[PDB]
């Protein structure tokens, strides 16, 4: 069972290759996750220079298998059971009155490391808008995610809004549409619909000279 792979502390690697309006960049993340409590600690670096979008806009893209699933719902855990073979995660994210991200990721085990490997393509952004103009506050407003059985494939889907506070006032909406499918061909758990609740905290490493994001997350699933 894939759930057995999460009983202790699991190292995490995140690799993102991005291209937003032709501005190409890479992000790496490293840390660990504890699905017993639902805690994630990760540090991300823009390894190509200055990040061409704001860090908060990448949080959802940069591993819901680490959610704390309570006892009575363990057999509704699609994300962990897909392991070690893993799952594909696809999203489209529409930024209101601005461009959009299209992301494809594979989440799987490589050795004992849970790896999230992402391709991101952004198009139709305004160069002086809130994203390419870096006009968003360095913080986060988390939102619940209603995970529904992709009753029609075998997998899951969800859609939800994320709100990014704008420095000069107001809020930038990021409308998320998500589909996940197992990579393997073994049997999938196909959960009953349920919520994921997340609390994310962004900070900085005072000793890090590169463009970076320190991220601490707590995540649980609810009936």
């Amino acid at each position: 069972k894939g759930e057995e792979l999460f009983t202790g502390v699991v190292p995490i690697l995140v690799e993102l290759d991005g291209d937003v309006n032709g501005h190409k960049f890479s992000v790496s993340g490293e840390g660990e996750g504890d699905a017993t409590y639902g805690k994630l600690t990760l540090k991300f670096i823009c390894t190509t220079g200055k990040l061409p979008v704001p860090w908060p806009t990448l949080v959802t893209t940069l591993v819901q298998c680490f959610s704390r699933y309570p006892d009575h719902m363990k057999r509704h855990d699609f994300f962990k059971s897909a392991m070690p073979e893993g799952y594909v995660q696809e999203r489209t994210i529409f930024f209101k009155d601005d461009g959009n991200y299209k992301t494809r990721a594979e989440v799987k085990f490589e050795g004992d490391t849970l790896v999230n490997r992402i391709e991101l393509k952004g198009i139709d952004f305004k160069e002086d808008g809130n994203i390419l103009g870096h006009k968003l506050e360095y913080n986060y407003n988390d939102h619940q995610v209603y995970i529904m059985a992709d009753k029609q494939k075998n997998g899951i889907k969800a859609n939800f809004k994320i709100r990014h506070n704008i420095e000069d006032g107001g809020v930038q909406l990021a409308d998320h549409y998500q589909q996940n499918t197992p990579i393997g061909d073994g049997p999938v758990l196909l959960p009953d619909n349920h919520y994921l609740f997340t609390t994310s905290t962004l900070s900085k490493d005072p000793n890090e000279k590169r463009d970076h994001m320190v991220l601490l997350e707590f995540v649980t699933a609810d009936g």
